[PDB]
């Protein structure tokens, strides 16, 4: 019996139901844009459970016993079985507001509010936005437009590995005992990503050394001429605060959102061609050593896997989980973990491998 929780399912990248889930992902994204949080959640949970199936749906009988498939979702599945297409998802793909939101938020530094503002101003293309003489752009958006073609092309595994080498070389220069781990999509086995994410931790660094590392590493890259964009968010981490009760838990660790200049010579791929370098989005997170397993688990994702992990912890175990800690409300104790496996064992869950968290 398939669990309603993604954290009790193994979801690998061999999706046999992409015809259904691509349509459900589009419908979920449109509900996010139309501020319909409820309908968005229902389509996300349905899409997530179909991604876990070891076989393709070929008839309505195949949906029997599958949880998170409401009447609205089953009508969409029925229509795709009928014609090979979703008329509902097709209408969203042709919707002017949806097309504009997807196009505008494809720019680094552009969120829902700015995308909505530009749409209501009558903008429909990035060319008309960039060349406008009255518009004022944030420093984030300026970088988003300047490095647009590189950022919109997918980061591949040779590029992610080349970035990992750069991160490790910079980090060990200031903290030689530091542990650097690639997280996000690439840790889940993806071939491509929009960015490359890393978790950095040090067993012997002080509170001040931990705070200064991201400033030292980015100043080093600025000196090398590799820092194209940099935004460092200081830590708001509280060692003894209870974990978040929120559906989407906020991360309080020190972090930075970067754009790095990746020279072609550093990339060992099958394939100089153009300018000789590529702009790469990189996120770095620094966490205290004792919280490394919670941070790794939170930053590995997927977003749906994290949501269900926290929901399961609260509703089934009366535990509070976030990226910083695990608290047991019955025992009235914080639970320690040196690995992700120990977190899963505390929660009474079978261990799910990172490549099985693609919910
Ligand atoms: N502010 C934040 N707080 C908590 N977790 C976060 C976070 N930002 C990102 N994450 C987590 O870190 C993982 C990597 O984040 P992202 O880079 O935003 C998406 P991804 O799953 O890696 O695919 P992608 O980078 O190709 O789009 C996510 O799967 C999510 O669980
Ligand atoms: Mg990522
Ligand atoms: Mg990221
Ligand atoms: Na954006």
């Amino acid at each position: 019996k398939i669990s309603q929780y993604a954290c009790q399912r193994r979801t690998t990248l061999n999706n046999y139901n992409q015809l259904f889930t691509d349509a459900l992902d589009i419908l979920a994204e449109n509900d996010e844009l139309r501020e319909n949080e409820g309908s968005c959640l229902a389509f996300m949970r349905a899409s997530s459970v179909l991604k876990s199936l070891p076989f393709p749906i070929t008839s309505m009988k195949d949906t029997e016993g599958i949880p998170c498939l409401g009447d609205k979702v089953k009508s969409i599945i029925e229509g795709i079985i009928e014609d090979g297409e979703s008329s509902e998802a097709k209408a969203v793909l042709n919707d002017e507001r949806y097309k504009s939101f997807k196009l505008f938020t494809s720019v680094f530094g552009v969120g829902l509010k700015t995308a909505e503002k530009w749409f209501r101003m009558g903008f429909r293309t990035l060319s008309k936005i960039q060349s406008d003489k009255s518009l004022r752009f944030t420093q984030m958006q300026k970088a988003g437009f300047l490095y647009y073609e590189d950022l919109v092309s997918c980061v591949n595994r040779p590029e992610a590995e080349a970035v990992s080498m750069l991160v490790k070389e910079a980090v060990v220069t200031f903290l030689p005992d530091a542990l650097v781990t690639m997280t996000g999509g690439f840790r889940r086995g993806k071939m491509t990503g929009h960015d490359v994410d890393f978790l950095i931790t040090s067993p012997e660094a002080t509170e001040d050394e931990e705070q200064q590392l991201l400033h030292k590493v980015t100043d080093f890259w600025k000196q090398q001429g590799l820092l194209l964009y940099c935004d460092i968010l200081e830590s708001t981490f509280e060692k003894f605060k209870q974990p978040s009760r929120k559906v989407d838990a906020l991360d309080h660790f020190q972090k930075c959102f970067l754009i790095l200049k990746l020279d072609h010579g550093r990339v060992h791929s099958e394939k100089q061609e153009g300018k000789g370098w590529k702009a790469i989005r990189v996120d770095l997170v620094m966490c205290p050593y004792d919280r490394r397993a919670f941070a790794l688990l939170g930053w590995t994702g997927s977003r749906q896997f994290e949501r269900d992990l926290r929901r399961y912890a609260t509703h089934e175990r009366k535990m509070m989980l976030d990226n910083h800690a695990l608290y047991d409300r019955t025992k009235r104790v914080f639970l320690e973990a040196e690995s992700e496996e120990e977190i899963f064992a505390h929660l009474g869950l079978d261990y799910i491998e990172p490549w099985e968290r693609n919910a």
